[PDB]
């Protein structure tokens, strides 16, 4: 049996209104008081505006939701409504409905944010570690509330790189963090799914974030997005295991008493470790260093018990110069 070993109990000593979403009330606002300017994104969840206030005149984000059962709607928003400013989180401004088809649209903050397919390639090695600090200031952040994002993506990290404002966004398929629950696995993006996913080590916590912002950071120093490139869950855990070696494997899932699958575990193989200065070219080479690979090492590892948590990863030596900047 496997938990989390930090803020396992928050939702405990914590009153059943804060993480039982399901006896939240929806309190509807004006459907008209935003209005959509253009489109800028899109999930199979959803179509995303830029919209405007029609009272402040100012920038909003519209998400415009895809038939979602209730249920799944109130865990998003109860949740939004739980993490309201926080460090660096999306800040949810209003919920409205289509009277006649009840179509429902979350209000959000703006953030002129630059697609990271652009943006990353252009940042600086302090840009990296500035905005990887950022990122962590939101997961430790929700972590400490009993929450995980579990769709941790350069698509929902939004960046205004000209005021080098960062936000976490789209808390869809985020959960409250319970003392030994299940979680159905099929979450977070193939390119960032943490190894107990394509296992289906149910009893995750907080730690699957850690291992998706790992890929995340692994991209952009490396230079190679994503990082992870399979072509499903089970070739997921494959080009995984032909970069940390089939050994930590098989140790993670002796110690969790698992038990791969026949074409799965035969389609994994056996592959020794790769170093990660085997992925050291030209095009990266600044990106590198010895404080950047031990913290990603620290944060790609098999076992979610062995990953550095939120709080720690902030004060990693990586971000040493991010933390004196900030003490001024
Ligand atoms: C909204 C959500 O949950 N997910 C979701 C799904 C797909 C795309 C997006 N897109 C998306 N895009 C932006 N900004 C933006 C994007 C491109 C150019 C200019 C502005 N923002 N800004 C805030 C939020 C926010 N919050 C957001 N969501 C969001």
């Amino acid at each position: 049996m496997s938990k989390a070993r930090v803020y396992a109990d928050v939702n405990v000593l914590r009153p059943k209104e804060y993480w039982d979403y399901e006896a939240l009330t929806v309190q509807w606002g004006e459907q008209d008081d935003y209005e959509v300017v253009r489109k800028v994104g899109r999930g199979k969840y959803s179509e995303v505006f830029e919209g405007i206030n029609v009272n402040n005149n100012e920038k909003c984000i519209i998400k415009i939701l895809k038939p979602v059962k209730k249920k799944k709607i109130k865990r998003e928003i109860k949740i939004l409504q739980n993490l309201c400013g926080g460090p660096n989180i999306v800040k949810l401004l209003d919920i409205v409905r289509d009277q006649h088809s009840k179509t429902p649209s979350l209000i959000f903050e703006y953030v002129n944010n630059t697609d990271f397919k652009v943006l990353y390639p252009t940042l600086t090695d302090y840009d990296i570690r500035y905005y990887i600090y950022e990122l962590l200031k939101a997961l430790d952040y929700c972590h400490s509330q009993g929450i995980m994002h579990r769709d941790v993506k350069p698509h929902n990290v939004m960046i205004d790189h000209e005021l080098r404002k960062l936000r976490l966004i789209d808390w869809g398929l985020a959960e409250f963090y319970h003392p030994g629950k299940e979680y159905n696995v099929r979450v977070a993006s193939r390119y960032f799914k943490g190894p107990e996913l394509l296992v289906d080590l149910q009893d995750y916590d907080y730690s699957l974030d850690m291992w998706s912002l790992g890929c995340m950071f692994a991209g952009m120093i490396f230079r190679k997005e994503p990082f992870f490139y399979g072509h499903d869950n089970h070739d997921q855990l494959v080009k995984i295991a032909k970069v940390l070696g089939t050994d930590g494997l098989n140790a993670y899932l002796n110690k969790y008493r698992i038990e791969l699958d026949p074409q799965l575990e035969a389609l994994v193989g056996r592959h020794s470790r790769k170093p990660w200065l085997k992925f050291m070219n030209a095009d990266n080479q600044h990106l590198v260093s010895p404080e950047a690979i031990d913290f990603l090492d620290k944060l790609l590892r098999y076992d979610h018990q062995e990953r550095l948590t939120a709080l720690e990863a902030m004060t990693h030596p990586y971000f040493q110069q991010v933390r004196a900047a900030e003490n001024s």
